[PDB]
């Protein structure tokens, strides 16, 4: 073919490719293949292309949904999926859940979160170092909290867990078996949903249940789809960013040492972490131009589809000094880690509460906190559109 595969790579651990600065030098915004639907997308590497693509009424997610569009993913994407939603439905879908996720109800979470933390703490202690932080807190910590705020038992974690795995695969998986399991978790969900039909609940799937019977805009689809965004998102971002920040703070051990030392940078110290770690491994759900729209170096016509690297965008040495220097002191931070625009992350407050309450907890409690297994063997996640660790021993 003429233009370059992208991803450009396999990833490692949590470097960013070296060409993404190198095209936001001299191409930020170029030609690529994605790995699956047919054609050519743009891949937008610098902030403020970033901040118009994901920002901008001109560009329709729903418009990827044509199983043709590119995708960085094997099934073409669930029309029913809030990021497959253009404004003003998408806005609709939103306001059916979007109470529980402002910073406010979030910030009176915090409390419930924080005996949370402490009881898994606790667990480990009582097991004794070594221990896998995966194990002890990674895993349980965020499932048990999207599980309380959605209402799903605790008990399904292992059905969920495989569920939300399989549906954030890049290349581990076929679009077959893939498309297989989002069957079973729209099934598996509607019934969930269901079981409050009689018995509404003081629960996101109460409320799920509750716009089923009565709302007129939205489709039963769209509103169960909610619940399995919800489920994945909830705990399989948080999981990973643990490992993540822990993995930053222990492999240059100065960082771990600056929290220990103030426990108050950690609010910081988690932006800073979130701005640097391609949590989203390559690219990002598609936007298709409905009009011209006018970006740094290019006019993208309609129909044009276009992918941003967040991670890359985060590194734009035109909005951070030493961008790719990990500060817990910079005055201003104004990262994507959470996206931008219509679909920017509702989980962001909760995502900011549970990697606060994780790492101060770590950082008070553990102060001789080491990695205990070597870094060449770490067991990076492979072939899924997310990366994180599948364990991570440590030591105290
Ligand atoms: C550290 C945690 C998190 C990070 C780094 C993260 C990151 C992101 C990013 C970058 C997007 C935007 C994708 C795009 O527009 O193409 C996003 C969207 C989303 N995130 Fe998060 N997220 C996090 C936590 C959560 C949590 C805790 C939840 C749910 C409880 C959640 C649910 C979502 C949902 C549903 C979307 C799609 C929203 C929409 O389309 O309107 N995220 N997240
Ligand atoms: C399964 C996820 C979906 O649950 C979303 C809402 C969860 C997370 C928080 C996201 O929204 C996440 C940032 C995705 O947009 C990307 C990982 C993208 C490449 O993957 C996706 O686009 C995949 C296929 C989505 O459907
Ligand atoms: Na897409």
């Amino acid at each position: 073919d003429a233009v370059p595969a992208y991803p450009f790579s396999l990833p490692h651990a949590l470097d960013l490719d070296p060409h993404y600065a190198e095209l936001r030098r001299d191409e930020p915004v170029s030609r690529v293949r994605l790995p699956y639907g047919e054609g050519t997308a743009w891949l937008v590497t610098r902030m403020s292309d970033a901040r118009i693509v994901l920002g901008d009424s001109r560009f329709s997610t729903a418009a990827a949904t044509d199983p043709a569009t590119p995708r960085m993913f094997p099934t073409p994407p669930e029309p029913d999926g809030v990021l497959a939603q253009d404004p003003p439905d998408h806005t609709r879908l939103r306001r059916l859940v979007g109470k529980a996720f402002t910073a406010r109800r979030v910030e009176e979470m915090r409390p419930r979160v924080r005996s949370l933390v402490d009881s898994l703490l606790d667990d480990m202690v009582a097991h004794g170092s070594p221990a896998d932080l995966v194990e002890f807190l990674a895993v349980p910590f965020p499932v048990a909290v999207i599980c309380e705020l959605l209402g799903v038992p605790l008990e399904d974690r292992d059905l969920f867990r495989t569920f939300s795995d399989a549906m954030l695969s890049s290349t581990r998986l076929t679009a077959a078996e893939i498309q297989r399991v989002q069957q079973d978790f729209m099934v598996y969900m509607d019934g969930l949903v269901a079981q409050r039909r009689d018995a509404p609940t003081e629960d996101l799937l109460g409320a799920l249940a509750l716009a089923t019977d009565n709302d007129d805009h939205l489709t039963k689809g769209e509103i169960v789809n909610m619940g399995v965004s919800l489920l994945i998102a909830g705990h399989e971002t948080s999981v990973n960013q643990i490992t993540n920040l822990v993995h930053l703070l222990l492999t240059e051990r100065k960082r771990y040492e600056s929290l220990v030392a103030d426990p108050a940078l950690v609010p910081a110290a988690v932006e800073e972490m979130l701005r640097y770690t391609p949590l989203v491994s390559a690219g990002s759900f598609v936007r298709v131009a409905t009009e011209d729209v006018e970006l740094s170096t290019v006019t993208v016509r309609a129909g044009e589809p276009c992918v941003v690297h967040f991670a890359s965008a985060n590194r734009d040495e035109e909005v951070f000094d030493h961008a790719d220097e990990l500060d817990f002191h910079r005055e201003r931070n104004p990262h994507i880690a959470f996206g931008h625009g219509a679909h920017h992350c509702i989980g962001a407050q909760l995502g900011r509460l549970e990697l606060q309450e994780a790492l101060s907890a770590l950082v008070r409690r553990f102060p001789t906190l080491d990695l205990a297994e070597p870094v060449a063997g770490l067991k990076w996640k492979q072939g899924m559109l997310i990366r994180g660790l599948e364990r991570q021993i440590v030591s105290w």
